[PDB]
């Protein structure tokens, strides 16, 4: 069973199953991967679309009539197949000229190319039904403290987005940007690491409403952070216009492993706060096949990710739903804590000798949680075993 | 030489010099320290002021009678030694009542208990002369995922936050909030996390402008990040209302080693940061002498925050003085970086064939950055090898 | 279902269930638990015996006589329960005189003292049938640079365990060392870090066969390394004398948290490993309730500990057991992997073309490794989704 | 000032100021680098040698005729400019064919090719005169459980470097080889992470003295140890056969920046141990300059790698020459902990009271080990202050 369907709403990069395997100390194991075979042998796996950066469909100095060529096989395949293109993006870190960063460059020239090169590939987005826009900045950062000023480079960075915007606004468009952190790698230290840091920056500009995270599983984790802890703020806020789900297994160089390998309850905590909230976004996954893998086992990964989803999915439906747990729930006082500290004012709050004078701490402190208890039903569901 | 005096601004917590040294694996090494002995023991080394937990000052249960005596030979001390009191905090996570949080505990009781105690305290800061109000939930957060949901213990926050601020307001109090974000320790994970998270969630308070950030070096470091960066988009934004300087070697639990000691390069770019910036915010030292020194080696300590403060601060002025590094700037373009991106507007970027078209991105490209010579002048002022 | 039972070998340190939950920010959250009390409620849930540190069982600083009282009662329950002592340690960190280490502590009257009081306590493991010591060098180390020389830290390192190791042969005992590795916590940096470095370090002991390692899961988790791939070389030397099992949630201080949580996959690799090698160790737990739990969650997780193993258990051998599981075993060239490169010698590999000349790179380098298909099988296994 | 000669032995991987820039999310960003033009530069820097991979000096796939070629030309320059090559590797990383790993590759014919691969580097770097041959196993792990059997992969791993050790016995050759721990990248976790793991798997070759480590700066802190550390435990064990300095910015990606770079005082004791140590060794460096350098870059950030090294090797030497800081050793008891804990053998530790009953535990805790004093002296010297 856990067969995927399009109504699941899976999606994949074409930059993911298409991932030739190269890596800083190795190259390319496997050939390129057709944009039109992706498509084509996703849908088949049960994927509901795909998302891509304008390098993955339009070769880099492409001319405008090879450029119209590419999209039309692309459309072709999305046609018949069925296939949709919830998400796009833009490639501002592969070419050298991002070397030292996109819409953060130090030199200005670089910084319009960025903008040019992005809002071209907006349009096309457009064009595919695109409804989000992620943008994820992986060449802005350093190495070393005096090549970037943070507070120089922020303002260009609020430039920027603040142009993206105006320019949606000023052609109508329907779409959304989603800023995707990560804490570094490209380099040393990337502007935005987190997504508490992508949230904070986002208020600040022009039209915040159009500005999302886009928070990826391996990049939170690169950090140490509680991944769903940061999704639950995201969540909060309004702000979780789209997500990119894979593994990772600790601090250290990007993995992007399948969805469900790596921090396996933190994957499974992670479905139950999405499917809890009613989360309506894909389940778009930014993964690489391990290089070892030959063609057939990219395809087997991939149809991993959604698999390990959906059990997910079904394992944290049956913890929430069961009787035991739910008791369990309130034994926690969950319930207390979804309640309002002081919905009686402030005043009565100062005056209430049951909040200061007459509290028993002793008593309060003696009570346990019943975490643990709670907490090994989840391991049990996870696993199957009640 | 490198001594300091009070026109440097240099606070300790009164629980820095003060810590008995008692951790996860053993018993204290050294008597408690009398609050007196502390101001003057600091105020004798140049010290400028001290902060205080709310039972740093007072102990818990204490009669408002031995309440008053309390204060009364702290402000002895103070008056007579010139010292003030910049800053005061709450203490919500050493009473095991607070095992499960304080404004986030899921029992209703607790949290509003938590309310009164800082409330009380909030009062006796302004009593003193403080005007900023540190706010550690070191116990907000969880060791198992279905124990806390997220977005209700955030919701009990932005509450707990909104009524503290109506509070100071309904009493005109010249007061103002620092968030202290923290990844973990004491608890699994702990909620906002890092500087941008305890960023955004402000922006969803009731009076925004009231709260800010009191970031920590050894926190964000403990989730890998490059604390001068963060600092530097807090003051990006005019949130850094509070620091609290020390040091951290790598991600592990903290250390609050002494300022300087742990990560010296970002202690060094932070000053850089802080004095180039002109933040006027004063130099809070939160550290911890190891539990392997005696009191003499505790003041030694503490000695050290102010002269590795002191030391960077003349490097960081020469490399910014040194003409030679202002050349290496311009040669790495850094003045660039502060012209605007599109000073003449999205319309005109869009129709300028040198941002697009006719942009010769090989030949940008081919542009060294020239940061490694930049850095190593950084690292020659640092060293004093220039 | 999956009760554990002696038969099991399930063993508990007294200081595990009888934390009393202080932290380093913190007071204990629980009253103390009689070590009675806990053989009694440890037999209960199927455990098979029990460890100790000396202090976990004699009051510090107890005379002939009431530590004679104290071996009694322990021991009488002991015998009324059936339970075990397979082991026992001394406690060389809690007390304030090992601030700077016990056995590479800088002051040698402190070394000296060390020694005495860990041979006094390998009397006790002996009279109470303990085979395996452990020894933790929890405060061997330094949070400074000039504070430590290593090499002669290890000098003295290694003549307190060749003493010790003279002395159990003196005594004509039958009892072996366990080192247990540990990377920072209390110390900044601790002596002997990882499962590596004391393996290494056991070479150079006077009598190397007399000493093993104690790995801990949350201890070579904190160097973010893979656990069992370490417990694996240890197995490969032969070096695997005693095991401490537990659960932590990436690099961070130490959390104990109950086996099964933290890094789950790596807890069921880990029980994989064990099973398959044949391992007869006690499988060991070295946790520590939450401080959030009362003496009703204190025996939940306790009893947790062993559920996991028993569910991981099963779901390993069930993985192993399964014929299209040893298909993709084959497929991925597990059996190749145990296959001698060189059966025939050097001088035949030297003339063999097939190993250089005539070798087909390319096409060997084609074949696909076929992981991921094997690895999604191990998952679906894992969470019962087969 | 600080100018290296070849006196001070610097030596240089090709591939470091050879490295194009290339990483897992951008292309070169600069061209190919001569190993002639490395050679001739690195030499005027006042570089005393350089190292490389076989197939750094020889692209893969040339023949005979052009592998003779090419390591003419290498040698002339070589001549002309007097430069060494005191260490050689090989490349068993980059090809496809080694995805799985070299000789711990779970294909037999994969293994076979890679030993012959290295044996005839092997003796190319005899020729070169190269006495110490560095080995590492960068693909030689694993990103998922069943993937690798690291009990067979360590037997596979020792049977090859026995093979490897029958060679150059057999040959008569001059050379030991010095194996590089490393804890991921790019496997998702490398078999012997760290120097205590490839400490321990030496000890049970064949013919253990004729292998070393080759310790890496940035590997150890990609695990979070402490470098100086684990040097100290390689030299006191007699098994530092090479190393590679470099820098690190915690734990992350392997970013190999300039030495000196990073973690600055991790540098400072680094030197510090080894010029007292008195390691004749070459300091050999294995950095990459950063991608946004031009031609101009590399050899700015190459010299800094040395310079660093000098004016850090000048401040420990005063740092240790200083009379205050030889007190300050005296008073932190750094000479007791020089002497023999019991000289006076076992069983006069086993009767001396002053050991264990008339020891005054009280009295010893409360002796301050002056650790913090001794450590800003520390940071003085490095600093240029005092
Ligand atoms: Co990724
Ligand atoms: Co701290
Ligand atoms: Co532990
Ligand atoms: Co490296
Ligand atoms: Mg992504
Ligand atoms: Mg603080
Ligand atoms: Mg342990
Ligand atoms: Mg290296």
């Amino acid at each position: 069973n856990y067969q995927p369907t399009p109504e699941d709403r899976f999606t994949f990069g074409l930059w993911t199953v298409g991932w030739q395997g190269r890596d800083p100390f190795g190259d390319a194991t496997r050939p390129a991967l057709d944009p039109v075979e992706a498509v084509q042998r996703l849908a088949e796996l049960g994927a509901y679309g795909v998302t891509f950066h304008d390098d993955d469909l339009i070769p880099f100095g492409a001319s405008d009539t090879e450029r119209e060529a590419h999209v039309k096989r692309f459309r072709q395949a999305l046609d018949a197949t069925g296939m949709t293109v919830p998400m796009a993006t833009t490639n501002l870190f592969t070419h050298p000229v991002f070397k030292d960063g996109a819409f953060t460059a130090n030199d200005r020239d670089v910084r319009r190319y960025a903008l040019r090169k992005t809002i071209r590939n907006i349009d096309l987005a457009v064009e595919l039904g695109a409804k989000v826009y992620v943008a994820w900045g992986g060449r802005e950062g350093a190495e070393s403290g005096a090549a970037k000023d943070v507070r120089a480079a922020l303002d260009r960075m609020k430039e920027a987005f603040d142009l993206l915007g105006e320019y949606v606004t000023s052609q109508g468009y329907d779409i959304r940007f989603a800023i995707e952190p990560k804490p570094n790698e490209p380099r040393g230290d990337i502007l935005l690491p987190t997504i508490g840091h992508a949230l904070a920056f986002i208020e600040r500009l022009e039209r915040p409403e159009l500005y999302g995270v886009n928070p990826e599983v391996a990049h939170e984790q690169m950090a140490g952070l509680n991944f769903p802890h940061g999704i639950a703020q995201a969540l909060w806020a309004g702000k979780l216009f789209h997500i990119d789900l894979n593994g990772q297994s600790g601090i250290k160089y990007d993995q992007d492993l399948r969805f469900g390998a790596g921090d396996l309850r933190a994957a499974f905590w992670l479905v139950d706060l999405l499917e809890s909230a009613g989360w309506e976004g894909p389940r778009h996954f930014d993964f690489k096949p391990p290089r070892t893998e030959d063609i057939d086992g990219v395809w087997a990964s991939a149809a991993g990710c959604m698999r390990n989803y959906l059990i997910l999915k079904e394992r944290a439906a049956a913890f929430r739903a069961d009787p035991e747990v739910q008791e369990a729930l309130r034994a926690a006082r969950l319930d207390q804590l979804a309640e309002p500290t002081a919905a009686d004012g402030l005043q009565a709050l100062l005056a209430d000798r049951t909040a200061y004078e007459d509290f028993d701490v002793d008593a309060a402190a003696a009570r346990g949680m019943a975490f643990e208890r709670l907490d090994q039903l989840a391991m049990d569901h996870l696993l199957g075993a009640r």
